[PDB]
């Protein structure tokens, strides 16, 4: 604030505004977070850690409040999916978007940085056909003393695992992939247990056979109902076997069997990937 002309509120960690630097004229995304050396330092390292599929962090300012200045993009995937709901996003664009998000995840995962909260609304898109990871859920992990959507949460998170791996981002991205294809949210739960049971009713209640150690998870209960796995061809029906195969590997219960971002990039689904340009109304 005061160094910036607030153009518009663009979302609610805190509130984010489209703002214009009063001197340079740069239009940016200003994230205001209401509230440590490691936190400030570790966040500040991200300014020089850049990738084309990751939102650029331009500046960090801390005074009771933490301000993060990001590059600005006009639209996100949630808006674009709503706009495309009658026709669906064309498969070459779905494929390009999935490819780029896996590139961004492979990058930050190779730097031991997890996103933890991937959702369509956090995925920024531009007129050039790019998509970028934004709104990283990094405050808790960096140690920042700061209704939540659970639809994209990995099952190990919902079952109380305290140590997330990179696999929780692959799960979320798998859910988003399915949603681009079918134009319906895959697992739209409204409570942690409702989220978990929606997952169980589709993929089957997990057990020690498919997920060793599942019955030892902190929030696992032997009284969980035992649902059979559904025919996976019901899940994303129109999608071809290349896409379905990739999706099933992204939705493995066992985080140790869930495909990595780098390995997913080599999957045969991406052999004909291109970079179409979307039809964006701004
Ligand atoms: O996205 C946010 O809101 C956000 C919030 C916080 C916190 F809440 F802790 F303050 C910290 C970082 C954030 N983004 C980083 C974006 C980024 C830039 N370069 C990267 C390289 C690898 C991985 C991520 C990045």
């Amino acid at each position: 604030m005061e160094n910036f002309q607030k153009v518009e509120k663009i979302g609610e960690y805190g509130v984010v505004y489209k703002a214009r630097n009063k001197l340079t004229g740069e239009v940016v995304a200003l994230k205001k977070i209401r509230l440590p050396s490691t936190a400030i330092r570790e966040i500040s390292l991200l300014k020089e850690l850049n990738h084309p599929n990751i939102v650029k962090l331009l500046d960090v300012i801390h005074t009771n409040k933490l301000y993060l200045v990001f590059e600005f993009l006009h639209q996100d995937l949630k808006k674009f999916m709503d706009a495309s709901a009658l026709t669906g996003i064309p498969l070459p664009l779905i494929k390009s978007y999935l490819f780029q998000l896996l590139q961004g995840l492979a990058f930050c995962h190779s730097h031991r940085v997890l996103h933890r909260d991937l959702k369509p609304q956090n995925l920024l898109i531009n007129t050039e056909g790019a998509i970028k990871l934004a709104d990283f859920g990094l405050a808790r992990a960096f140690g920042v003393p700061v209704v939540v959507t659970l639809w994209y949460r990995a099952p190990e998170i919902l079952l109380g695992c305290k140590y997330y791996s990179t696999a929780v981002d692959i799960w979320s991205l798998g859910c988003i992939f399915a949603e681009m294809v079918t134009r319906r949210a895959l697992f739209p739960g409204d409570s942690e247990i409702d989220q978990l049971f929606r997952i169980f009713r589709t993929l089957g209640t997990p057990d020690e056979v498919v997920w060793p150690g599942v019955t030892s998870m902190p929030d696992y209960k032997p009284s969980f109902p035992k649902w059979a796995r559904q025919d996976f061809s019901k899940v994303v029906p129109p999608l071809d076997e290349d896409g379905r195969s990739l999706l099933s590997q992204m939705l493995h219960y066992d985080p140790n069997k869930r495909i990595s971002a780098k390995a997913a990039l080599a999957h045969p689904f991406f052999q004909d990937v291109t970079k179409p340009v979307p039809h964006l109304r701004l």
